[PDB]
């Protein structure tokens, strides 16, 4: 018999993202597990809004400005939640945006600003944290968010269909190459979730789901934390769709 | 902010193959969480141990006879549970066996053992418990143990892979059918566990079972078991209809 | 440079529910590219039917009564086979009905008779295929006609989405077993056709059937007959263990 | 009964990548089956000796300097085949490269070069592409080159899996926005195939293999031939494995 695992004490975590709607979620339900919080997101004023409740909550968390698309950026604000925290265990690389357009109207620039924050922001994050986890093989959790559109598309959404089918991929050799430094990587795949980035409900948006729900940020947030407080490395490279039947993987 | 739901309080749920291995530590767990736990196995002697583990750890639990492949067994086994305990919340259909052959050489009775065990076990107790979970749109938990079988195949393992492939369709069958009554639907899929499925079969481990592993680890009852109890106990429908791989880099779904 | 295989000139082809729909036109078309074919089918009246209509374009063919549930039915037609054009190159195992019910109505007899048509009659035609195909390392194609069902669900067809689900896992079997004997495997995934199989069941078209296809536009027969054409004539074995979605954006594989 | 189709003539196909491997023997190919080709490479010398062949065979091609990266060239290239046949009916978005080096040790720079040249090369064509064929809803097809790294991960490939993987859902969106101009998309994911790109072998190249086999130029050339030539759109949005069972999808 067994039982499920959720502390975080002791473990540093980073969240890009963390100002706002989902990656604000996980940051927050992260420093309740007992975690000390990265706070990292291109809007430091709101970054620091979430740092107040977390410490008001009774947590720990610092505030990093950090423009994912930036290297020094991404380096300097990892480099100072170790020197603040004392270490890095978890990454969550969350930060997004969206911008809609069809294939044949879709200015270049916005196709490469998209490509840039979602599959940029991951691997530069993803390989400043992971030079601090192979240390002494101590290892970590890389939590990527991706979405349903990892999985499949939808109109007029070209490059986040693509940078989401990416992050899987980027998730899987990180699977290969981390295990022997004990680290493993994740990809959630949430379905509509009603954040600020969100008849047009339930006939486009919610129309693929099996009972007409969105799904909430509590969902993702209660998924990340079961994935990063896991006891053993069983759920490395796999993505995990949450959905409410919106593409059953 | 929110936190993990771990309590099956005031839940009834029905494990079959639960006399032994992943079924076994399935049930044990969700008793320690509250559940009552139909014991449901065509070994009722190791049924029982696992009621007196259950009892003796302070949960309820009721060893059923029940030859899944049986639609008889079937619909009197979920009623004896129903009749005890007031109804079915969980179902985890997972009793299970391996016959290892070449297509070219295996015994067409083998064959539809197989299919006969994994598939028809997987409908009849799925038709039987949503005929109570649907009443007043109760709803309730439908879980199938597939394998990373389900997603890839292996040598030698044609009647199995073939039945833990159609799991995943029965699942996806069942969260579209369930959603208007309440009822969602998961396939858990691990990677090789040490069982007496495996042990019996190993006379391996590195160069066939773990090889494809990113980390050379098995699975263990325990990973299963916290899967099944983060499911079952999950607040929302948010997973109906999903397939979730437990398997150390084995397939990556 | 290079061009399309077309030719099947020396070949034997078995096609199982030859005599309607999907299964006729993979047979005639097979006929017209140089093969012989066994119409092998239930209604031995119709197979009679599909080789009238390849002996008048010029082709070579045989009507096999074959209830593919049926082990000894199976091996004796495949025997036939074999002793009247002298081998067996090509296996397609596309025998198939349709029971619309939702699970907690569907009788376990239905249930029952839909993985034995789908799933045992791959079996038993593929063990008794190979077992020629295997001899000397002669090899050959088997092709398990599946669905947009092998990889997604629809409501109320749980036996039909189970089956074909799992022959994705008997092919990928196949594919790793029959290597060593120059035997490949593929699956091929049609959406919704207009056979008798549909046409029955229309009386649904823009906002049930074709809803999920990106053009509101039905599969055909042609283009199923052509994608398995182009797979039995392929040059090499790089396609085995493959399954390939001919739906009109009806899920992307 | 039916037959295949493979007759190309009075059909213009563009092919990137067409001067090497597996772009030179799709775009002969096409050349046999009656297609005037766009021999589009960054190694114009190499692109103009695959038209040499082409014309001394009895086709029609012409080189075209193209850096994929560059949306100005791709749009100059693009505008350069219209010109010179009449329109655009078929693309091949193939031109790619290989950077191996583990996610820890990767310069971002050469991670950048990566998805510039697999994922800008795909949006910049096909924009260019389907500009031409929504006119007047003629329409066309657009082949993506992808890999079984569109589908599941190795050692020390981040950029080019994580690319690889999002050309699939590129691919998607347009399948879905193209339909109303009878456009349609495919990717091919080919195995290891012996071409300049590519115990070595057995053990780690094929090890995945049911066979032991490499996949062939002539392989994808033949599919990618039978989906040019196809006589309905029923193969839209889907991608095809051709990796000897490496990979079964
Ligand atoms: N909301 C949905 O329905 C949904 C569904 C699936 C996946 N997602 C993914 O979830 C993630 C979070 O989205 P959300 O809905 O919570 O959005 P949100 O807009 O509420 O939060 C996104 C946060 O990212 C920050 N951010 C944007 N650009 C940044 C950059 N360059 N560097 C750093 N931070 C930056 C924003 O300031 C904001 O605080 C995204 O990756 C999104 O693609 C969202
Ligand atoms: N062990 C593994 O590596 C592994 C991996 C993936 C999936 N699985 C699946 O997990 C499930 C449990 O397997 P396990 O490894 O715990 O095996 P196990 O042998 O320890 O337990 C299987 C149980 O099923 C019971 N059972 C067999 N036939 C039955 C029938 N007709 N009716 C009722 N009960 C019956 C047995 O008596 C036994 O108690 C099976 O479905 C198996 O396919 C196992
Ligand atoms: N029509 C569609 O939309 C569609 C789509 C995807 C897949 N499929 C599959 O294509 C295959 C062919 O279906 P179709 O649409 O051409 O149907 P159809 O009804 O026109 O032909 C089916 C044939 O199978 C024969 N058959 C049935 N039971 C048999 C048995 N026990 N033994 C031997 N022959 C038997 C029938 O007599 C008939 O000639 C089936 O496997 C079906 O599931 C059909
Ligand atoms: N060879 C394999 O094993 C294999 C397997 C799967 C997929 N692929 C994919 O097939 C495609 C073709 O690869 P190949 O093996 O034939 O390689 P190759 O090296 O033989 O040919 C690639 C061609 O692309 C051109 N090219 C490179 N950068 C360019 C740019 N920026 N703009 C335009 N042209 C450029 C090169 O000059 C060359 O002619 C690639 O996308 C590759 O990822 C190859």
């Amino acid at each position: 018999a067994t039982q499920l695992q959720q502390d975080l004490t002791g473990k540093v975590a980073l969240v890009t993202g963390a100002a706002s709607g989902i990656g604000r979620d996980i940051a927050e339900t992260y420093a309740k597990a007992g975690a000390a919080v990265g706070i990292a997101d291109i809007n430091l004023e709101a970054a620091q809004k979430t740092v107040d409740a977390i410490e008001a909550a009774g947590g720990r968390a610092l505030a990093i400005a950090m423009d994912v698309t930036s290297e020094a950026a991404v380096n300097d604000g990892v480099q100072r939640l170790v020197d603040t925290f004392g270490g890095i265990d978890i990454l969550v690389s969350n930060a997004g945006i969206q911008i809609i357009d069809p294939i044949h109207k879709m200015a270049f620039e916005d196709w490469k600003k998209m490509l840039a924050i979602h599959l940029d922001g991951a691997f530069l994050t993803t390989k400043a944290a992971i030079q601090h986890m192979y240390k002494d093989d101590k290892g970590g959790t890389v939590i990527y968010m991706g979405s349903v559109h990892s999985h499949e598309a939808s109109l007029f959404k070209a490059p986040y269909v693509t940078a989401k089918h990416g992050l899987l991929g980027l998730c899987r050799v990180l699977a290969k190459e981390g295990a022997v430094h004990n680290v493993r990587s994740h990809v959630i795949c949430p379905g509509f979730v009603k954040t600020p980035l969100v008849s047009v409900v339930n006939d486009i948006m919610l129309v693929n789901t099996v009972d007409k729900e969105f799904t909430t940020v509590d969902d993702i947030a209660q998924l990340a934390l079961f994935l990063a407080a896991f006891p053993t490395n069983v759920f490395t490279g796999q993505s995990i769709v949450a959905s409410h039947g919106w593409f059953m993987n």
